[PDB]
């Protein structure tokens, strides 16, 4: 019944939105006009990026930005509302380049949400920037505040909500209420500094917006698929970082929720978020890419995944060697690394010298130069249809994905999520999800359904024995065991009723 949210980022840069115009793509790729009526309607929210937050602890615009243009912009997208009842408008602050560890404004995100008093400051630029440019909603994306900044960081998105709350009264907008949310680490390693703490940040949001994406990279060793729905037994496993996590949980509460080594995939992202007490499924939005990852140096036997490569991992990307072949986009930006779909399309199309090949365990495409020995690991209209039946199936809240400008001229992706969710025709019941690994791992909030012979006082219980007790299934940790289940730390617990 609810509709799937389908959020899509507009990503413009400081110099195209000073330079906008829609009738030269050599200066604006992208303009808004790109994103016609049909488009407008297969969304349900634009992120519009990046804001970031300035020296003065507020959330702001770039300071080189010229306001009139930047209005101007902003205006053209809530325009689009005009086709679209339901669809709103948000506004990103943050972005890798501005608020990774080492960014350029990254004390500021830190500094922001340190006190009481910061975070009202803080919270109230956010909703006032919303007001005064007309966006529909906050969305944060600080790539990542670190375990000790997670409780100013949770006081913030509380903060926010409560304004953004009193701004929907004063508008009488519940028919489509200011919106709070966050892009979330997709991976483990990320993931794990307020892991602990999920239930509280995804409290006062509308939506987690996973980034299940960029799980490859030149960073890795091995080339690997950068968005596998499920693993590869034959691709890289990494350790599960969140058994680290200040969770006062048991050793066997950890190892059953956390098995190690593990496949990094958009599964195992979204059962580890599942898995965490107070975190509704309806609130997780499964990110994807509309780009690849291109590596170069790669040996064959097996379509270059899982091999050693010589992809440059500096940024920026540091010669001008721009070696793959057939990317023109890549050219424009100076960097062979990342291809949009729209630009793939084109590579495979043209003689450029790629196979797109198909791996049924990951259910994700691959490109191979077999001749130079190059790999992109990228998603289609093909992978989108695993990922919207698993979206469905596990009553997710929708899809997002980065970025807009990454479609193709056709929106062809955009219209497959949205055929996806939504066409009366399309039937995915027979779609096979294949055998690839899934992730298996169990925890507080994800307990499966049981049943099991009452527990009797005075029975003496061998290691393994499964009993329910007081509305949930237990199991003994060794044998023998006569205490009432969850009375002491004999008993664990397994299921519920
Ligand atoms: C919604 N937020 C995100 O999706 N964030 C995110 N993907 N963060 C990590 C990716 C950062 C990315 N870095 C690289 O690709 C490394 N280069 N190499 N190899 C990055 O900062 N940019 C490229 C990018 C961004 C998003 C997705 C794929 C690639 C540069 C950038 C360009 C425009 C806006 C923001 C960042
Ligand atoms: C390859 C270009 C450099 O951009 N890298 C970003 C990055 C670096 C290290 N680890 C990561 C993990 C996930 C996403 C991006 C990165």
């Amino acid at each position: 019944s609810t509709r799937k949210a389908v959020i899509g980022y507009y990503f413009i840069p400081t110099n195209q939105i000073n330079n906008y115009t829609e009738t030269d793509t050599s200066v604006v790729p992208f303009p808004v006009s790109n994103i016609t009526p049909a488009k407008a309607k297969q969304l349900t929210h634009i992120n519009f990026s990046f804001l970031d937050i300035n020296s003065n602890l507020e959330c702001a615009w770039d300071p080189a930005t010229n306001d009139a243009k930047a209005r101007d912009v902003v205006n053209r997208l809530t325009a689009l509302k005009a086709h679209n009842p339901s669809l709103r408008i948000m506004f990103s602050i943050g972005g890798w380049y501005y608020s990774n560890d080492l960014g350029v404004s990254h004390a500021n995100y830190v500094n922001a949400v340190k006190t009481p008093a910061a975070r009202t400051k803080f919270a109230q630029s956010c909703v006032r920037i919303m007001k005064d440019y007309g966006f529909d909603g906050v969305d944060i994306d600080w790539e990542y505040p670190q375990a000790a900044e997670v409780d100013g960081f949770i006081a913030a998105l509380q903060e926010i909500r409560t304004l953004l709350n009193q701004q929907t009264i004063a508008d009488g907008r519940q028919a489509l209420p200011y919106q709070l949310t966050i892009a979330g680490a997709g991976g483990a390693f990320f993931l794990s500094r307020y892991y602990s703490k999920l239930a509280q940040i995804v409290a006062p949001l509308d939506y987690i917006n996973l980034m299940t994406y960029d799980l490859a990279g030149p960073w890795e060793k091995i080339t690997n698929h950068q968005a596998a729905l499920f693993g590869d037994a034959a691709g890289p496993t990494f350790y599960n970082a969140l058994r680290e996590a200040n969770l006062g949980w048991s050793w066997e509460e950890l190892t059953r929720a956390f098995p190690s080594p593990f496949s990094l995939t958009v599964d195992a992202a979204v059962q580890q978020h599942l898995m965490m007490e107070g975190v509704p499924s309806a609130k997780i939005v499964m990110g994807v890419p509309f780009y690849g990852r291109a590596f170069k140096g790669v040996s064959g036997g097996n379509g270059g995944q899982y091999s050693s490569h010589s992809t440059p991992g500096e940024d920026p990307y540091p010669n001008a060697d721009y070696w793959l072949v057939g990317c023109d986009e890549c050219v424009r930006d100076k960097d062979p690394r990342i291809a949009s779909y729209r630009q793939l399309e084109q590579m495979l199309q043209g003689n450029y010298g790629y196979q797109r090949l198909w791996n049924d365990k990951t259910k994700t495409p691959y490109l191979y130069h077999a001749q130079n020995g190059l790999f992109v690991t990228y998603d289609d209209a093909e992978s989108f249809k695993y990922k919207a039946k698993y979206i469905k199936q596990q009553q997710l809240g929708g899809v997002m994905f980065w970025h807009l400008g990454q479609d193709n001229r056709n929106g062809d992706l955009l219209a497959a999520l949205d055929r996806y969710f939504n066409a009366a025709d399309y039937d995915d019941s027979q779609l096979d999800m294949g055998t690839g690994l899934r992730y298996t791992g169990v925890g507080p909030g994800n307990l499966p359904i049981m049943t099991a012979p009452a527990y009797v006082p005075g029975t003496t219980y061998a290691q393994g024995a499964l009993v329910s007790y007081q509305g949930y299934v237990w199991q003994t940790k060794w044998g023998y065991i006569t205490s009432a289940p969850g009375s002491d730390s004999a008993w664990l617990k397994v299921g519920r009723l």
